DNA sequence: ATTA
DNA sequence: ATTT
């Protein structure tokens, strides 16, 4: 009756896409998937909306982009999953990367540079290294990789099944 | 060689065509004049820096521009300067409307009802409240107008006599 | 409406 | 390059 799937993506560049072409397809294996699509904004953190299904959900799924690093929701969010993690290692983290390379996620460098030049001048000077610290842990994990010519679909069945085993074994 | 003229004005609409037309002919008549071109940003509100200037300058000049009401900054900017004016009444305002109407400020219609239509879903319920009732005030005293024909470099010396003599006379 |  |  809970949620047993979290997600969690960039706004614009993978809503409709990729995105969508599996919350679809995990439906038709029979799991309850949340995913949110109101922009918040309404505080800072909001209380039973993201916080509820964070603390109520099993397998935490964060596809991260290209893009994925701007959006100041999306990190400080982020930062709550891979803390949560830390207190209970019962539940896991199946990562999947995008497009990126899995090389500038460990370091933040690349694509991700102009996005942290901008945000130091705005937010704390230890905030920033309570990101980092746990942005770099995501890339360490298992993850499928997706190239530019790897066929969006197979990638999401395969991807799909790994997901409904762990909840029939049990 | 403290201030004696405070100025704050609308962004990227009015800042490099009339105020600056009017900053330097202030300076070529021996008044030390403030205005700020940082950002800021960098917290609720700078300590010595814009909340300084307030209580050394003498003669605010708020210019309202025709979406002066969208930026977040310049309504708690300007919620400032008319709650000093009303505890210790030595200093004045000249507030020089443009383009907008002097009947659409009076009641928020028009061209600012799109700006308080999207506030109402980030900040405080109560915070709106208190500009709005601060941004009326402001369209009730004085003031050039100056519409779509006025020669803007008429009352650009026009305006300069009326500041200074408020200063020699005492 | 959107920018966000 | 802003800017939420
Ligand atoms: N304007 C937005 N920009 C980027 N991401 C958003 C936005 N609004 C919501 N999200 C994301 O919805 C997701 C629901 O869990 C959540 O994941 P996120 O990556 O923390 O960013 C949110
Ligand atoms: N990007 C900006 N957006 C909105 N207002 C700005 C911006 N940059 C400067 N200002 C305004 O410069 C003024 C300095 O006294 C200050 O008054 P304001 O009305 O709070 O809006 C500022």
């Amino acid at each position: 009756v809970e949620y047993d799937v979290f997600l969690s993506f960039r706004g614009p560049d993978t809503r409709k896409q990729f995105t969508d072409f599996l919350y679809h397809f995990l439906c038709y294996y029979k799991i309850h998937t949340f995913r949110d699509d109101d922009e918040l904004r309404k505080g800072k953190e909001i209380g039973p909306n993201l916080l509820r299904a964070i603390d109520q959900s099993k397998i935490y799924v964060p596809i991260i982009s290209s893009g994925y690093a701007d959006s100041k929701w999306c990190l400080m969010e982020l930062a709550e999953i891979v803390r949560r993690q830390e207190e209970d290692p019962r539940r896991i983290i199946l990562p999947i990367f995008y497009m990126v390379d899995p090389s500038d996620v460990r370091h933040q460098t690349g694509c991700y540079k102009k996005a942290f030049r901008k945000h130091a001048n705005k937010f704390d000077g230890q905030t920033i290294q309570n990101w980092k610290d746990a942005l770099k842990k995501v890339g360490d994990l298992k993850g499928w990789h997706i190239g530019k010519d790897d066929e969006q679909g197979a990638i999401a069945d395969k991807v799909s099944a790994d997901i409904w085993s762990h909840i029939s074994k049990e």
